[PDB]
């Protein structure tokens, strides 16, 4: 599991309400998140298994 997936969800500072999915360490599986729509980050996956098999474990 890479390193950003471990660093939290990053809005940014545009203002859409989309949905994404983003790794959450302390459960050890990806959960939803809202995204403002612009200067995404790493850990922002469109759906739970993309976001699962980069940050994953065994």
């Amino acid at each position: 599991r890479p390193d950003f997936c471990l660093e939290p969800p990053y809005t940014g500072p545009c203002k859409a309400r989309i949905i994404r999915y983003a790794y959450n360490a302390k459960a050890g599986l990806c959960q939803t998140f809202v995204y403002g729509g612009c200067r995404a980050k790493r850990n922002n996956f469109k759906s739970a298994e993309d976001c699962m098999r980069t940050c994953g474990g065994a």
